[PDB]
């Protein structure tokens, strides 16, 4: 239940909103390269560094797309940013995305810090594997969704052994095979 | 059941939202006050008062919702770098408050946001929701939340909740009966 509304929570209050939206910000910036997809991480251990050149060096920022509004709530002129970003092979630039994390993993992470929630670590890994299902299922009944963006679900054990940046980038040279 | 996502989404709108602005929140009101607003009957307050509608009847302009309830201005904005995205922006609205013609009150003013969804899971096939749990969930996500600012740091008189049932009512002067009451 707690993860369901979150899942919806960021459907409803974000990626319905943006998506629609998302190519024309693209095509904006990219005539005036990146892909046109949004790449959201969804760490199921809701480990999520508000600087993603924490979890991986060969993550750079490179810029922001155009920003987006909406009046919405009551509140006027909500703004929406997104960021863009490199990923570095060998020193070198190698792709380019506009990428984050899914914001509603790092809410179940802070519960489970915070004795008032009630929340312990195991409830944590399971309400987080429950927002990745419901936020999946939710966008397949919506390919306006759906084609817009990429999910990417994943579990680290310290394993030196996981470049985050290396699994961007074979999510988007695969995608370059359609 | 209909506590847990309630519950959740309490937890939420504190952990995104609230326990980031509540501490600069008079900081930024004091800053309009003195270089924006010299009007010696007509200060903005220093608490954000945010509208509960039980029914989760949330429009996205609230002059619409009632005309005595005019926008004037907005704070000065708020930025975070959050979960990737650079330079986040968190913004609230000043509002006037009209009466018999008259300005009654000058507050920051908004509903809380998890609301909408509430609304929307009472609607959506796959979510499975009936608008009986939704009245539920809206009441114990105002508890949870009402708890939860009863015992957090950042709260320091720097909030209200704004609960009601929602013809011949009026949106403003609900508002004004709780600014009257400080
Ligand atoms: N009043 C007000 N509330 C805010 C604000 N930021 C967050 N909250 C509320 O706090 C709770 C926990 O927030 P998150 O943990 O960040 O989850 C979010 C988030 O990932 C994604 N998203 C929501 C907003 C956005 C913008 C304006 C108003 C409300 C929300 C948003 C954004 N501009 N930029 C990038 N992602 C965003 O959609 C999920 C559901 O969002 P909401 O249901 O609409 O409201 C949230 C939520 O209920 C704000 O500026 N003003």
């Amino acid at each position: 239940n707690v993860a369901h509304g979150l899942a919806w929570s960021y459907y409803i209050g974000y990626l319905r909103l943006i998506l629609p939206e998302l190519q024309a910000r693209i095509r904006t910036y990219n005539q005036h390269a990146v892909s046109q997809r949004l790449y959201i991480l969804l760490p199921l251990d809701c480990g999520v560094p508000d600087n993603l050149s924490m979890a991986d060096p060969n993550i750079r920022f490179l810029d922001k797309l155009p920003q987006q509004t909406g009046d919405r709530a009551g509140i006027k002129d909500r703004v929406y940013s997104n960021s863009i970003y490199e990923l570095l092979e060998n020193g070198q630039r190698a792709g380019t995305c506009v990428l984050e994390y899914a914001t509603p993993l790092q809410t179940l992470f802070a519960m489970s810090q915070y004795s008032q929630a009630g929340f312990s670590r195991e409830d944590r890994l399971e309400q987080a594997k429950l927002f990745c299902r419901t936020l999946e299922d939710i966008l397949a009944d919506a390919p306006e969704s759906q084609n817009n963006c990429r999910l990417i679900a994943y579990q680290e054990p310290d394993d030196s052994s996981f470049s985050l940046s290396q699994e961007v980038l074979r999510h988007l040279r695969q995608e370059e095979k359609e």
